[PDB]
């Protein structure tokens, strides 16, 4: 019975050293050391760990100690997302979908599906971005966009709720109502959505005053 | 007892002939004969009757059977208003004050005071007219304007309550509120105020169109 | 001064005998005598009296003691409506618009215009009639129909308010609101709309509880 | 002295090796290796651990690397539930109650009791499932079913609140209300109940459309 | 010509003497003389007049100067009701239906029908009495009773709306709702329905703070 | 039949001459002649007419053409109120209850009873006056005062509704509620009440910085 | 140098053996072994650990494997509460306040103070218990009792909100409101207050049923 | 591989001994030993650890075992804040900015910026304190103050709710609403904001009802 024991202990040692390298790295990043943080996260992600791959991608696309790169960054994000990390797949989808390119390529469908199943978890940013993405060409699906924008806005995001308000006012996906749109704009401006909410409130409060 | 009896009976004869002539006149006007109605109303008003003076002024200012005249119309309206006919004094004030002339003369102040007294009697039009009046130079009194505009709007006038809404959104006399103004615009659209809705709803919907 | 006096007294005699004929006819109708009511109303309406012509038309189109007739009834209703009687012109439009024939004749436009400027006075039935009429071909004007149906239903008519409810539910002229339509149906059935509100409640109950 | 120390250290060693094997197994399952995860979970559950027994039951009922089995799955689920694991006992009850068999067998009595005391903890799924279960024969207990459906739907489940709405509409256990039921259907369709709420909305649409 | 004119003038004289006799009767009743009121009203009702018959019935059933008599009052109310007097027919129905007898006698059929078509006119008391009567054996029609109780209570009658509240809380005709019944009792106490509303509030306080 | 006929015709002559005297009095008062109006009103009121006695009391207590007198005024008001005139008895209460004397004299009880049966008719001012009166010593009856203040304020009187607000905030007769009291103050001051505005702005607006 | 190191390592060893014994003990209790759990918890609490002392108190007051004792239970609870354990101090206060003895003994003063500062943390049970406690003699402090009952019931406790409802009806510490109290009773019965809310609903049912 | 391994293991040892020293420090603080807690926290913070520095600052500024000092306290707070400790950076900002001096010194700008980015994290006290901060000279920026007071009051802080109410009633930053301000006062007094809310309720009670 010692063979399974030794296999178990060596696999546990592998996993534990991965954990320790990741924890070290994040402690260095929080403390202030960065190049050592990059080295630690790279050598931790080289051996198949989820959070390590996420942080490697995060530091390698923010470039907090390495020139700004996206290719290897999104490769790390893919490798982390395949293992079931919510933030990793959110970042992967947001980085791959930043272009206005068409959705004919299958990797776009894969990215939007993984972002969808990420937003199913409950992360605030993923579902808000999904609601934004499904509202614009060529991902037009008004009902799902509305429902996820509303669900994200219920968590307290000002911009998502302003987008819900413009969705009501423009009358796409939801019946064209104006009073709820006005109160939504007012509360979004109250919650400190400076640019868009302030601009729309000022326009509506000046069109009849100028 | 014969002297008081004969005085009473002759005064009754005067009042009865006044009533009969006014009646006849209004029956002729309703039936379709007009010049006879004019003559009847003039000879009824020449002998001191309130409603007869109102009808004479009305038929002189609309001119529905006599060339348009404002001088005699306004004089007859003055005679009718001095005796306590609410609609007559409303018409007097509206016809005399329709000019954009200054209110330095006290006679205009007398006209606006009698308009106030007429509106205090419950007439729908006088209240709305003074609500419009007090918002324009030099009759600036915002609180009274708002209160009587609201009182007239409670009777169901679309224009008066649209002016209440414009007052809310512009924030004069009342704290500057937008949601109540929007619902007021919407309900004024519901009652069919063409000039109000067909401009305000279009201006608040032009923002939706891109 | 005798010529104007004699003309005035003979006009007064004419109008007063018309009044007497009308009053005696309506008293006979209320008491129970009917053929005398026809005779009196006809001889009163033959000499140019508004309410007398209304009653003549009413007794000719209900036929409460004379065979049912339309041509004489509609002619009397036209003659009475020309003189400014709200009920007269309401009944004229009711009896003229009841046919399913084409509206190429301008008399139909005249009838709808007089119905409109009748219902603008405040009569309950004319408003509901025009609200129904403008909803059907070829008088399609959704906004006016909705507004007058609403201000008619505000007076407490169950059928007009049920028609407002179906207007909301079907989403013609107003945005397709559904909860308001359900509440309107329910409180129409509360006021005793025996047929319509009850049958929609039953249809949405039996076909909803399965 | 030393005897209690050695007993404590050996018991701690047994517990720690159980913990390590469970952690290993779940790390392998998350990473992607499966058969090793099955072996690890099996040998961890063979020595009396709660979460390990739950994971063994889960991997035997989904069969993500082992032929589908319910017998061993439910045995492991029972062994995990007896030790106080909320999600495991929820799974046990939902697996044992999937059959349409009667509740004469007292194993069903313990199953429903353990599901009840699991839902008392606050898990979303168990409460909704029991709310569904108590509605159908022979578990009829309307008040408790409605209360647990309501408090489960308060957590944001679309199907639970849709079933609350159908409970309102059919009026079983709750006073028959219809407007709030319609609002509940509408919001559940808004929250993304793609099948059921949308189907009832369409039914209430085509009910009057055709 | 002569014959129709003389018939018209003699019928007018009959009507005018009836009017005068009724006017003297009501003037005497208001002034304070009562036996002359009985004489005038009796001789006025003896010649076929509506409100004269109503007043004769009123003075016979109150006996404001004549021994209490119901048979003559009931006959006079019948004569007044047959001629189309809303208040008189309401009085007839309420006087005839005071007995707890069944509705097998068709006299009760006419009584209830005329009370129905009187309450349809807009009188306050008739509606409330019908709402009460349809609630009690053998006139049980819950929906009609509820709808007239509500319509009468809308006019501001305190006792009718207290009956509406008792009907709602007892759950006949309308489903059992409690909060609305609670502030229905509260407003009925506020509007001065001292007896019933005070009793219900006192009971609801004694059984609560016991 | 000559005796009853002559009695009827002479009584009709008495009533008709009273009506004529009152009509000439009111026509002269409206026209502008005052002493003749006084003479006619006294000679009409001396011979048993209700409205004439009201007008005589009114012209004696305002003194619009005769030196101020209260004795004759209140005597005429008593005679007019004994016959069932709402305004007459309300003015009797006006002129009698103004004294700060005690209510030991039963004539005060008669005055308040006639005021009660006046307010039961539906006049606006009498109810507001009794609502003020029952609040102050020794007429303390809080419930009735509140109920009739509320019912009168429902008619739109600003002072009565401000008194309703003071009653709410002070917590006499009603539960001491502040939010409804603040609102009530707000719309009372909105309708142009000097006292309500001067109380609100000095209590809940000045106390902030004073 | 080495001296501080050896002191630190020996103190860490004491703390770690305490932690391990506590963890062991709770693992044995959850697994099913009890007397070993008692021994482990006893020897862990004998050396000054907070959670171990709480568990010792719990196992001495429930007696799930040791004869029931309150003396040692409350002594352990005090020793755990002095170190800052919220649930332990809640248990101490609830065990010491179960007697109906007076608060003359200052041990009750510390007990109530520690319960207060425990409830200040946010535990549901302690706040509800103090809300119950301050209502009854001699701990009468109505405002604080109501506020803590309200904020505890906001967490979803049925009995706490039922006691809030009673507080509303009896009107102690809060302005006596009845409609909101009825709604609170109804919702608490809906949330599953099987005994008390249902009993009051039945009482308010049979109060009018019989 | 020896050099990277030895560097990793030595860095891990340094971090682990820092963790252990902090753990024994907090264990001593909770147990009751204080001077040892001070020594351990100081030697842990001397080697660069975040929450150890926070605890050192806390023990120097409360002085729970050392004479009161702010200098070393704020230096340790700066060291902890620079490393990303939300609560520590709150404490640093609040301790540095307690002085009433101006914001000319850049250290105040740094403190307010770090407090801003602390409040943006989600800490309850930071947002409330910053809402208070921006209200007073020279940090006047009303919108941010209003939004942070609103968000903090949404978390249940009574004083923040009172300051929101004072902001509404005083009409700075938000429109001068008074009704919802009174409701805010009342329901903040319900939560137990004894001093200020009780003071305002007493001022609005004595000045109004006395």
């Amino acid at each position: 019975s010692l063979e399974e024991a030794v296999t178990s202990i060596q696999q546990l040692f592998q996993l534990s050293v991965s954990i320790a390298f990741n924890f070290l790295g994040t402690e260095n990043m929080k403390s202030g050391d960065h190049t050592a943080a990059f080295s630690y996260f790279q050598k931790a992600a080289a051996r198949g760990y989820s959070k390590a791959q996420y942080n490697a991608g995060l530091c390698h696309e923010h470039g907090r100690g390495t020139p700004r790169d996206i290719s290897k960054a999104v490769l790390y994000y893919q490798l982390a997302a395949s293992q079931g990390h919510s933030l990793a797949q959110y970042r992967y989808a947001r980085c791959l979908l930043r272009d206005p390119a068409s959705s004919w390529n299958p990797e776009r469908q894969r990215a939007v599906s993984l972002l969808k199943q990420a937003a199913d978890s409950g992360l605030r940013e993923a579902q808000a971005f999904l609601g934004v993405l499904f509202t614009k060409e060529p991902y037009l699906d008004e009902q799902r966009a509305v429902k996820y924008l509303w669900l994200a806005a219920n968590n307290g995001d000002s911009q998502s709720r302003y987008h819900l308000g413009i969705c009501y006012e423009k009358g796409l996906g939801v019946q064209r109502n104006l009073g709820e749109a006005l109160r939504c704009y007012q509360q979004s401006a109250a919650l400190g959505n400076e640019a868009a909410q302030e601009r729309l409130r000022a326009l509506f409060s000046m069109g009849a005053a100028a």
